[PDB]
């Protein structure tokens, strides 16, 4: 039950990974360690100028994540908000900075994807290959974390 547990988050990760992958026209690196790339803000920020493309949106760059990249996650959090996603879907800087809850990120991003590209203001997030797999190494750092973990992984089945 962990195994499967663990790797089916991990499909969730990949999913919302290579989606945003589609949306930046970009490599975003391993699936394994994608969570913690996006803890600097600046992917999701990035993503914010896409879709506001009048706007010049800044966006603060450094190797160490630090207090000021917390502006890098503002941007993205005042964007889902103010396009009218359902505040149920979005999650708070200490999630993601601090990351005490990197799986609401993925699970905010799924939803995002959901948001628009039902109204084709972007390409639909891909449902994970059948057969897609990781090293067994990965899978069972994130049986791991989720068991030191007290977060309860979100409802990605309900979307
Ligand atoms: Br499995
Ligand atoms: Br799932
Ligand atoms: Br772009
Ligand atoms: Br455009
Ligand atoms: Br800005
Ligand atoms: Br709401
Ligand atoms: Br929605
Ligand atoms: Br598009
Ligand atoms: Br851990
Ligand atoms: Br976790
Ligand atoms: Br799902």
């Amino acid at each position: 039950r962990e195994t499967l547990q663990a790797y089916d988050y991990l499909c969730r990760v990949d999913e919302a990974k290579k989606w945003i992958e589609e949306c930046l026209g970009t490599d975003l690196g391993p699936t394994s360690t994608f969570e913690q790339s996006l803890r600097n803000g600046v992917v999701l920020a990035l993503l914010v100028q896409k879709f506001q493309p009048d706007k010049l949106i800044k966006i603060f760059y450094s190797n160490e994540l630090q207090f000021r990249h917390s502006d890098n996650i503002n941007k993205f959090l005042d964007f889902i908000h103010g396009i009218g996603l359902p505040e149920i879907f979005h999650f708070e800087l200490t999630d993601i900075y601090e990351g005490k809850n990197l799986p609401k990120v993925i699970y905010c991003i799924h939803a995002l994807s959901y948001f628009l590209s039902m109204q084709d203001l972007a390409p639909p997030l891909i449902k994970s290959d059948e057969n897609l797999s990781f090293t067994d190494e990965d899978v069972s750092i994130i049986v791991r974390r989720l068991r030191q973990s007290n977060v309860i992984l979100p409802n990605f089945k309900a979307l």
